[PDB]
């Protein structure tokens, strides 16, 4: 599976079938229909002993990964009952400032999309949390092309040591907190991984405002390659999987 026009998100539900299914992600969030819910506890992101490992170019996106073997980076409140660790975080973007993030906003795509995904602890580990509906959460992050983000710098500057399928460099002591928002306000709704296995086990919660980063920033993600060392150069850009049907569901605002 990939992201071109042979193995794409059109081609997905063929290996998986779920593809199809009543709780798949990304969606659009149309703001107008999205019911304020003025019982949603705020949330709480603590990433003050976050652990960073290490950041690998998986042939689809690239992983900051984090030791989780603690309770260091969690992620509790809002819509979430107990207590979800932080494992990794990744991105989405495009080939163009007006293209890249999965989720959109009145239909309004963002030129990329971070997501921070989080494992409940109530399962053990990741590898279980994913066969459970309510396993992950994942906070979605929209990018904008403006301003430097500055938190954003020391992954950019590592880009070019994994620029093929399968690389991983050390990174370690990056701090999660510096792609934050001021705002905390976010969207929610039960959905899915946003790429195959696509198992529908995530509460999406993404945030209203979103970051600025430089166009220089985001130009080098659009280096990264999704082949392999030595293989034929395709740029690893437009890894995003469009807006699926809402169906039986309801997009609930922590604000109005
Ligand atoms: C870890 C993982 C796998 C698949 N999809 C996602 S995503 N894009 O829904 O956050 N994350
Ligand atoms: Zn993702």
């Amino acid at each position: 599976w990939g992201y071109g026009k042979h193995n794409g998100p059109e081609h997905w539900h063929k290996d998986f079938p779920i593809a199809k299914g009543e709780r798949q992600s990304p969606v659009d969030i149309d703001t107008h229909t999205a019911k304020y819910d003025p019982s949603l506890k705020p949330l709480s992101v603590s990433y003050d002993q976050a652990t960073s490992l290490r950041i690998l170019n998986n042939g689809h996106a690239f992983n900051v990964e984090f030791d989780d073997s603690q309770d260091k980076a969690v992620l509790k409140g809002g819509p979430l009952d107990g207590t979800y660790r932080l494992i990794q975080f990744h991105f989405h973007w495009g080939s163009l400032d007006g293209q890249g993030s999965e989720h959109t906003v009145d239909k309004k795509k963002y030129a990329a999309e971070l997501h921070l995904v989080h494992w409940n602890t109530k399962y053990g580990d990741f590898g279980k949390a994913v066969q459970q509906p309510d396993g992950l959460a994942v906070l979605g992050i929209f990018l904008k092309v403006g301003s430097a983000k500055p938190g954003l710098q020391k992954v950019v500057d590592v880009l070019d040591s994994i620029k093929t399928k399968g690389k991983s460099a050390d990174f370690t002591n990056f701090d999660p907190r510096g792609l934050l928002p001021e705002s905390l306000d976010y969207w929610t709704y039960p959905g899915s991984l946003t790429t195959p296995p696509l198992l529908e086990c995530v509460t999406w919660i993404v945030l209203k405002e979103p970051i600025s980063v430089s166009s220089e920033q985001v130009l080098k993600f659009r280096k990264l390659n999704f082949n392999g060392e030595g293989e034929p150069e395709e740029l690893m850009v437009d890894n995003w999987r469009p807006a699926q049907p809402l169906k039986n569901r309801q997009i609930k605002a922590s604000f109005k």
